[PDB]
């Protein structure tokens, strides 16, 4: 029914391995399978990420923005070096007192959509939560999340957070204090400070990765609870299986459906030749429903324990933010069990991925939903 997610993929994953896509007259090779995706994204000598800054994204940002984002658009070994100065600073959101404040945004919040009896969840629930949320993993004011809401859910917007971005920096600059932004300023890179471009490469990536995608994971969970009772009582009744219910739903929903790499020489994959300078896709959604890896695949077993998805990716780039976006579903989960009767779905409109022969469902442009309290 309706909160379901199909897999355009499927034949061609069963029968050919790959896709293609046109994006920007820079053509993209899809790989479709879990086997391959890994393989691939695990050898970054033959597709890489240092390409010209916006080229691995699809739809290509080539002529959009010119700063390169870190660690995102770096190959190992520089990679590694630019990945061990933020990782301790994404690794925040595991400490209580984070927790602690996470846990009365999102109970807040909840309290509010169901003293309004129904609500547009994309704008309304969805993405205040997500920009809420982002503001204890900068370590700013509550109140800069008011931005953030008002930029909504493309060269002109671009700017306006490249902009807001170079602000931000600057001040840090003149009154450091302890935001994200002023601790990488005081950050070392071999032995000496980024610079105000590197910086601006650190926070485009981590304000640009963590939006969509959280919006959608958040939305994709409300509406499959709404239609699916039983799941709603589980969580209630076992709090111990959440941990593997987030898994699973960023397997099923993969808010993220595929990042492109450049292939630096001739080589196959699925006996398919591709040229150098070329681009392919990892393309994690479809990796996440292959069928001689996962049992079930196009259900949500919500307390599945074999679950090796590559919804956050795989190897070298795996997601920085996966912290914090596990930390907002497990506790968005838990309150919604402890809080919420049930749902009612009452109006909505889906958001279609055109992938040139693929269409994917990645969730909704707006979905209205009622909430009854327990
Ligand atoms: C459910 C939500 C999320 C999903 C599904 C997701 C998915 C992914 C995926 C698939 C990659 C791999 C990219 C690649 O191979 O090139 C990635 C990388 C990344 N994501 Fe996320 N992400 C999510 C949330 C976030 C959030 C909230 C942030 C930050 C606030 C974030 C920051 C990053 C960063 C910095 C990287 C690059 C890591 C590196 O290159 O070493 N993501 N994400
Ligand atoms: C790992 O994902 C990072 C990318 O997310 C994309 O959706 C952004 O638009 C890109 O600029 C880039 O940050």
């Amino acid at each position: 029914k309706k909160s379901e997610l199909p897999d355009p993929f499927e034949k061609a994953r069963e029968s050919k391995g790959y896709g293609e896509m046109n994006d920007q007259d820079d053509p993209v090779t899809m790989l479709l399978r879990h086997k391959d995706v890994r393989k691939s994204a695990h050898n970054y000598k033959t597709f890489q990420s240092g390409a010209v800054p916006g080229r691995i994204v699809i739809p290509s940002e080539v002529d959009i923005r010119d700063t390169r984002q870190i660690p995102f658009e770096v190959d190992p070994p520089v990679h590694g070096v630019y990945r061990a100065i933020v990782e301790p600073w994404f690794k925040r959101p595991l400490q209580a007192e984070y927790q602690e404040k996470l846990t009365a945004q999102i109970s807040e919040i909840v309290e509010e959509t169901l003293l309004k009896g129904s609500v547009e969840v994309v704008t309304d629930f969805a993405l205040r939560l997500q920009s809420r949320a982002l503001t204890l993993l900068l370590n700013t004011p509550f109140s800069e999340s008011e931005t953030w809401i008002s930029w909504g859910t493309d060269g002109d917007k671009a700017n306006i957070l490249y902009h807001y971005i170079d602000e931000q920096i600057d001040r840090a600059s003149e009154n450091p204090g302890d935001d994200m932004y002023s601790v990488l300023l005081n950050s070392e890179f071999e032995g000496r400070k980024l610079t105000k471009e590197e910086v601006k490469g650190v926070m485009v990536l981590t304000f640009a990765g963590g939006r969509d995608t959280v919006i959608n994971a958040v939305t994709n969970s409300i509406a499959y609870l709404a239609e699916h009772p039983e799941a709603l009582e589980r969580l209630r009744k076992e709090p111990e299986i959440t941990g593997r219910a987030v898994e699973e739903m960023i397997r099923y929903f993969s808010p993220l459906t595929q990042m492109g790499r450049v292939v630096t020489e001739d080589t196959h994959v699925c006996e398919h030749a591709v040229k150098a300078d070329s681009r392919i896709s990892l393309c994690w959604a479809s990796a996440n429903r292959d069928a001689a890896v996962f049992e079930n695949p196009n259900e949500i077993v919500l307390d599945r324990k074999v679950n090796p998805h590559v919804g956050f990716g795989f190897s070298h780039h795996n997601c920085l933010g996966a912290t914090h976006a596990r930390q907002i579903l497990k506790i968005l989960l838990q309150t919604l069990a402890q809080k919420v009767a049930s749902f009612e779905i009452l109006d909505y409109k889906e958001n279609i991925e055109d992938l040139d022969h693929f269409q994917r469902k990645v969730g909704f442009h707006n979905i209205q939903i009622k909430f009854n309290p327990l």
